[PDB]
């Protein structure tokens, strides 16, 4: 807008806001920590890079989601305010040199999946791009979804280059996937490129990815991370056949220790 914060509505302009320091800038605008000087708050702001020629709210009840605060023109960008969070997770990766455990991305496939389920039952949104650099973590443990828009690429689905975007949101399930596999691994599926298409082909050719037996995998992962990397995109699990598989409802009640997890990955590197 304008500037929404729990839950009054202000106005201001990014100059008003006060800037005390960046965080990247690591693709693709100088991603911004500032303080807005009416209420104290401190927040994230994307600077971004006009222009196409000539968002959210209302997302506002999900807690899965990033939640945006406002937007925010000028004649060179283009700036959106976030809640300020941690890190990405194909960030964090890297960051560790090493996949991320099990319970963590049980957690993340909840947070994830019931953001997807919120976007598409609650706004008719089928949000394009699920994968690691969209999902958000944080020191206090919260793990969130950034709704935003080889590489980039290989997330893609089979029936995305079939007879005739899109159909449907089986796509998005897809790149929950890859993500989980990249994720769980700690390695992208396809480590025989790159860059690219030798990716998009693989992906139509050959069969899903799915999770190695052999890392210790509770079978009830395994078997999730299969019900997405569905090549069959037809009998293809909806978000709420997901919703109601194990791996899940497990994870909606196990207790894990995020905050401190994440914390400690704080430890190496810094
Ligand atoms: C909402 O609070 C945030 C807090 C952050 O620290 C980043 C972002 C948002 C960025 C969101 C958009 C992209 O995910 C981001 O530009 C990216 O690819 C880099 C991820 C690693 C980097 C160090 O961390 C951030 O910058």
């Amino acid at each position: 807008g304008y500037l929404t914060i729990g839950g009054q509505r202000y106005q201001a302009e990014i100059n008003d806001l006060e800037n005390l320091g960046e965080m990247g800038s690591g693709t693709c605008g100088q991603v911004w920590k500032m303080r807005f000087r009416k209420t104290g708050h401190v927040i994230a702001v994307k600077q971004m890079r006009r222009s196409g020629n000539k968002v959210v709210l209302k997302s506002h009840d999900c807690p899965y989601i990033v939640q945006c605060f406002g937007t925010f023109i000028t004649n060179t960008d283009v700036f959106i305010a976030m809640e300020l969070m941690g890190t990405c997770a194909e960030k964090l990766k890297k960051r560790m040199q090493g996949p991320i455990p099990e319970r963590i991305l049980g957690k993340m496939t909840v947070a994830i999946v019931k953001a997807l389920y919120y976007l598409k039952e609650k706004h008719g949104v089928i949000h394009r791009d699920v994968k690691p650099s969209n999902i958000l973590l944080d020191e206090r443990g919260q793990i969130k979804l950034c709704d935003f828009g080889a590489g980039c690429a290989a997330y893609m689905a089979p029936e995305r280059i079939d007879p005739p975007p899109d159909y449907d949101i089986r796509a998005d399930v897809w790149s929950l996937g890859i993500s989980l596999v990249e994720l769980a691994t700690g390695q992208f599926p396809y480590k025989n490129c790159k860059t690219d298409f030798e990716v998009l082909t693989k992906v139509l050719q050959e069969e899903p990815p799915l999770l190695p037996g052999h890392m210790g995998f509770s079978g009830d992962f395994q078997s999730f991370v299969k019900d997405c990397l569905t090549k069959d995109h037809r009998k293809r699990p909806k978000y709420n056949k997901l919703l109601e598989h194990s791996f899940i409802k497990r994870y909606e009640t196990l207790e894990v220790d995020v905050a401190s997890w994440f914390k400690d990955v704080m430890a190496k590197t810094e």
